[PDB]
DNA sequence: GCGAAAAATGCGAT
DNA sequence: CTAGATCGCATTTTTCG
DNA sequence: CTAGATCGCATTTTTCG
DNA sequence: GCGAAAAATGCGAT
């Protein structure tokens, strides 16, 4: 509709899967737009681990956190999950975009906020609760936005227990150490290949 | 200037210390703006356990994440931490404030911008850092927003062991156990009050 | 600027 | 193995009439 | 106490030409 | 749409 001026207005580019889209700490000047595919962003610690703090997706405006004051640089790596084609515009560009049409503002606005909610949650989730408790959430989540096809008993996911213990925050062998309590429970499945049954 | 017009349709109340200005959980369909005081954002447990995303000052907006989808509900408590005049308007009526002059939009959500960018360090702070890092990281945090008085050396934040323990995670005990060493370290020295970088 | 009362802290071996 | 978490109520420490 | 973390490497699983 | 190659896993006494 009036995303479609934008659509238009901007570049379409080409990432591969597991190229970074954007790197930590690199002066913000330019934002992203999701056509087809899916990045996933993340911070990392002096000893080298990351973490993943959000999952970005087809239509999802990337790397706005600057648009707004001069003089910023990146805080998050964004490298892209499966196969992704990335909108280019810069931000002076973009901007001049606003004055003429307001409704554009109106929509990567919401999408942040929408993650100054989750993300909340996560502190909310990661203070509040022990892994366990926090695997079983991570795993709802997955069972949730997109991708995650459909099983006779409910969805399927597609993910590494190392992977997981990213998202979560505890270590490779007890997020798998816990699926298999959950699947011994019947919660779920497991393969490789998991069903939050 | 474009916000005089912006307060020009807002009715205005002033709220007592610790007065609860938003429930979370409660539906929503009002925004917010601080003209004097300052209030904490803070989310809660079903045990009872509490956190503090932040504190608000002077300028910012509140309760405006429910600003663009109908049917929200508030999603975290925030109460005065002194006395503060707070401007509102209502939903409906602020996205006609928008239409007409689209700025007022802009300025909000370079504040969200901001808001998310740091609550985001939240999250990196708590699964990255211990307690001990996560003091450090706190007490740096106030030693510099507007309250922090200055000291010959450094300056004079005001806090009580339990605030931390809400900022951090940890516990009132953990905290100070915690925070006698970090003094005994000598970069701060507390009682009742603590001096960022030697007292 | 003095109190009584309301708050905020400290203990430690599990 | 290690970081923190805890509980009953005695104390400093703070607030404000 | 109690929740989670580690490390070196045989197996398994999944990925990529 | 095979297979070597390259990643992910499982173990516990501490
Ligand atoms: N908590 C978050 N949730 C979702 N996306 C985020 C979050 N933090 C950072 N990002 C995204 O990661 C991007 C990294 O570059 P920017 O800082 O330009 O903008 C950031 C956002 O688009
Ligand atoms: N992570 C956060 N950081 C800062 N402020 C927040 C955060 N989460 C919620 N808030 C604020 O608290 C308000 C609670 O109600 P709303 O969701 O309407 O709007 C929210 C924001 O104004």
């Amino acid at each position: 509709p009036t995303l479609e001026w934008f659509l238009s207005h901007c570049h379409i580019h080409k990432y591969p899967s597991k190229s970074t889209l954007i790197h930590q700490g690199e002066k913000a000047e330019t934002l992203y737009y999701i056509v087809k595919g899916s990045v996933a962003v993340l911070i990392k610690d002096e000893e080298g681990k990351e973490m993943i703090l959000s999952y970005l997706n087809q239509g999802d405006f990337i790397g706005e956190l600057g648009l707004f004051e001069e003089g910023q640089e990146r805080s998050a790596w964004v490298r892209a999950k499966t196969a992704c084609e990335v909108a280019e515009i810069s931000y002076k560009k973009f901007r001049q975009l606003i004055q003429v049409n307001p409704d554009i503002l109106m929509r990567l606005s919401a999408q942040m906020a929408r993650r100054l909610q989750v993300t909340s949650e996560k502190v909310g989730n990661l203070a509040f609760l022990d892994v366990t408790g926090r695997i079983a959430q991570t795993l709802l989540n997955l069972a949730k936005q997109p991708d995650a096809m459909t099983h006779p008993d409910g969805m399927q996911i597609k993910i590494t227990r190392q992977e997981i213990g990213q998202i979560v925050g505890c270590s490779r062998e007890t997020v798998g150490r816990i699926l298999k309590m959950l699947e011994d429970q019947n919660l779920i499945s497991a393969h490789g290949k998991t069903i939050v049954v």
